[PDB]
């Protein structure tokens, strides 16, 4: 019993991070197989932040001003292209430690591990939720750039993140492993929006029952609701929009502690309008919303 | 910037986890050089726990009773001998993962990262605090027994802790990679007291400098105490007592942040004589003690 916000194990992506270094700005990469992806601000200078035309700050640049080093040997670099906001940086070495991988574009409210690396080396690993507003809530400082997001099933590295940029509201934004940033986000020093936030839902009510699976029950109720109750509910709290998708995806929980979702709605509606009354819930005192149903799933099964 | 409650990267350890089976027990072990390392539980049926005597228990076994799984190759176990509460099994080969590592015994309040294991396969990792009380608060299902805590500076891994049970109170207990248990728990299937926990008064300061750094400050207050009057407070609260030795520590933080730790200790003093009044601080809405003054100078300078 016990749960945690617990990572997946960094290993197989330890093995896959280089540190990029172009003219005078350095940060990390991810090479996998014969390619290493890094941020394409890698190419600029604080001072072409400001407004940077990345297209003409790339002609520039040739395949040897990319020094890429692997722990402590530097890697040929054959071949340089950029897709959206990554570079791909081709080397004559295929990664000996590549793991099976995939690239996949996460949803918003999903969940992955982070890898937070600097000059090319881990320092640490935490797990954390894709925003509803597609930020994240990371721990990252200036050189973190490259770092990366991932899940692992079994053997696969299914790679969502590559870290970016921190707005000056202090959350995080990044790109999928094809470059694409994931919000309306820009690689440029510009104050920029990040949208109204609100609470994952359906990670609450996994985690709920998560808390009813280790024993943490006082919250249960002799009520149940409807989802249009529920979600005027959620309307007036900022949560999302509570679905059948949602619904079905909690069945496996439902089924397994015999809390009819509906009936956890119920206890999620008077946490929402009552608040905890100075107790706490798997030892937090607020509603957590960094667990889906699959990895309360996970956890509580010891899926390796 | 940010604060996530971070793990160390877990590769160097993932390297050396292993799968121990006993007769019909299967746990987890730990293969550094050519020995394996696993609770002496192993040998035991779930009918022998009651009231083992791992002395005869293991005397009815040999090497070859032993059966250590490396990933999907088989280790030779040449030797076996137990040391307090785990047994050491010397195999032929070495293990060609074997970071550099140092045994140690941790001191109640510092940190670890846990690398939850089943069957010998990583599952996850997290970062946890030993209790002033030696328990864990992890997050262990039947068979991650053998799981290690452990920290890391630069390339060594300093193993501290190895999982071995869970009290009937949801909280963990364990050994030191020597076997000897961290607080006055016995590996035996009785109903065991752990002592009176206490916050851990250092690490929520070292937490509140943490958060004044990221631009949480809503908590500083215009008031001073002295550390007779804190531990007053503190005494009330069941905050372990501050000392010089704990002032000296937070030193560094103190001086980065130019907030006396004095006048931390009155914000803390304030914060836990009104509570929060539905607040958070760093996303959290209680006072967090698992961050040791050294995890927040570690996070917030980004050492790899
Ligand atoms: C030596 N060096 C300096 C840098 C540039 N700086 C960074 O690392 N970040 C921002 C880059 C950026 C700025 C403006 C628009 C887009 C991108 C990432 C970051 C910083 C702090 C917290 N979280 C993330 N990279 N390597
Ligand atoms: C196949 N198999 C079964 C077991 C035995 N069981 C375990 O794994 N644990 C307890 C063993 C124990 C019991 C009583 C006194 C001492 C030790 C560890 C545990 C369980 C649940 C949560 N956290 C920790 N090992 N391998």
């Amino acid at each position: 019993s016990g749960f945690r916000k617990m990572a997946f194990p960094s290993g197989k992506v330890e093995g896959c991070m280089v540190q990029v270094t172009c003219g005078t700005t350095t940060l990390n990469g991810l090479w996998l197989d014969d390619v290493v992806y890094c941020p394409r601000h890698v190419i600029c200078t604080s001072e072409d932040m400001l407004n940077p035309n990345y297209e003409d700050l790339l002609i520039r640049k040739s395949n040897h001003n990319f020094l890429v080093q692997a722990g402590n040997v530097q890697l040929r670099v054959i071949g340089h292209s950029m897709q959206n906001c990554v570079l791909k940086l081709k080397v004559d070495t295929a990664n000996p430690k590549t793991p099976k991988y995939k690239f996949v574009r996460i949803q918003p409210g999903q969940t992955f591990s982070v890898l937070a690396c600097y000059n090319g080396s881990p320092s640490g690993v935490y797990q954390c939720a894709m925003r509803p507003n597609f930020t994240i809530k990371g721990s990252f400082l200036n050189g973190s750039c490259g770092s990366v997001g991932f899940n692992i099933d079994y053997d696969c590295v299914s790679f969502c993140y590559m870290h970016h940029m921190e707005l000056p509201t202090g959350v995080h934004a990044g790109t999928d492993l094809e470059g694409n940033f994931y919000g309306p986000f820009v690689d440029r020093q510009t104050a920029q929006a990040a949208g109204t936030d609100t609470t994952i839902t359906v990670n609450v009510l996994a985690w709920l029952y998560a808390a009813v699976i280790n024993g943490d029950r006082w919250f249960l109720n002799r009520f149940t609701t409807t989802l249009n109750d529920f979600n005027l509910v959620a309307m007036k709290y900022n949560y999302e929009p509570l679905t059948q998708d949602h619904v079905d995806i909690l069945g496996p929980l439902s089924a397994q502690t015999g809390i009819a979702v509906l009936d956890m709605c119920a206890s999620l509606k008077e946490l929402l309008q009552n608040g905890m009354n100075g107790r706490t819930i798997l030892g937090s005192a607020l509603l957590e919303d960094e667990f889906t149903p699959f990895d309360v799933v996970r956890q509580c099964s010891g899926v390796t």
